[PDB]
């Protein structure tokens, strides 16, 4: 097979699993997928890639902006579809436009290029051994999505994990990306737009909050709530029934974590106004490591609460 596109769009039309092996290697080229049980197995986690360049600032062939949803690398839209050993990756370099000149014609303000986007229909999206290469907003999901990350590495530094959907991180890596730009804060790991409907969030467990070589201390907030700016009945603000939840237990944290930082949105009459962690779904359980803390701004789940977190009873439907 050519491309990996090739090999899904050959697969026949019916819900049965298809298996599409990946050689090592880099494969410039992005995805949409369709089609449901779609597996992705690649030689290694490392040595096999699948790499777009796609910034939202950037314009489509038609011409207008590509925006956040439409600068995914791999577009999961269908239910089934699992990743096994590769790395999914924005070629887009963050660095070096933030190192262009403000004269620099070529230099973009929309600066979001996502890695992997699991649509509404991404349902049980399983992510065996997968890394994720990003710098801002490397991971998105929507309402809709339930998805598992096992022994997984996300990169990013600008909410990099961020959106809706149900995404729960098992024992993965989750890496903190440096920058030369800017004073702290560098970035922000979590961007949860979690509805005040749906119960589940971002959810971390067993896993590892680390940061590049480069990263200060207290730089990296855990969260940031998330209200994004969606258009009424009535008119286009931040989404009030938008609140968050990104959720870390048993997870050791390194000290560029500072703890929960708030938001900025837009008001109904279209102005600043702010989310505070305060408000929104924010938890702690037993995290280790020295970015780990407890004060009036670390709320910390019961036990009785973290009952709640079990694999089981976060997925009742799905084997897991």
């Amino acid at each position: 097979f050519s491309s990996i596109n090739a090999a899904l769009k050959s697969a026949p039309k019916d819900d049965t699993p298809f298996i599409i092996f990946l050689k090592n290697g880099v494969y410039t080229e992005r995805l949409e997928v369709a089609r449901s049980h779609v597996t992705l197995k690649g030689e290694n986690r490392d040595g096999t890639v699948i790499g777009a360049n796609t910034a939202a600032g950037m314009l489509n062939p038609q011409g207008e902006k590509w925006g956040t949803s439409g600068s995914s690398t791999v577009l999961v839209n269908a239910p089934n579809f699992t990743a096994e050993n590769l790395t999914i990756r924005n070629d887009f370099d963050f660095p070096a436009n933030k190192k262009k000149a403000d004269t620099d014609p070529t230099k973009l303000k929309d600066t979001q290029a996502v890695a992997l986007l699991l649509a509404e229909n991404s349902d049980k999206a399983r992510f065996k051994a997968v890394k994720l290469e990003g710098y801002q907003d490397t991971l998105y999901s929507k309402t809709g999505s339930r998805s598992y990350f096992s022994d997984c590495e996300i990169s990013g530094h600008v909410d990099f994990i961020f959106g809706s959907g149900i995404t729960v991180f098992d024992n993965c890596n989750i890496v903190a990306r440096d920058r030369s730009d800017i004073e702290p804060p560098y970035g922000y790991i979590t961007a949860p737009s979690t509805l005040t409907t749906s119960p589940y969030g971002l959810i971390f467990i067993n896993s590892r909050l680390t940061k590049e070589p480069g990263v200060p201390a207290n730089s990296f907030a855990l969260g940031r709530p998330w209200h994004p700016t969606t258009t009424f009945a009535d008119g286009r603000y931040a989404d009030p029934a938008a609140i968050g939840q990104s959720v870390f237990i048993n997870t050791t944290m390194d000290d560029h974590i500072y703890g929960w930082d708030k938001m900025s949105g837009k008001d109904k009459q279209g102005e600043k106004i702010w989310f505070y962690p305060q408000d929104s779904r924010f938890f702690e359980a037993n995290s280790q490591g020295p970015g780990a803390a407890i004060n009036e701004g670390r709320r910390q789940l019961s036990a009785e609460q973290l009952k709640a977190f079990t694999l089981p009873m976060i997925f009742p439907d799905w084997a897991v």
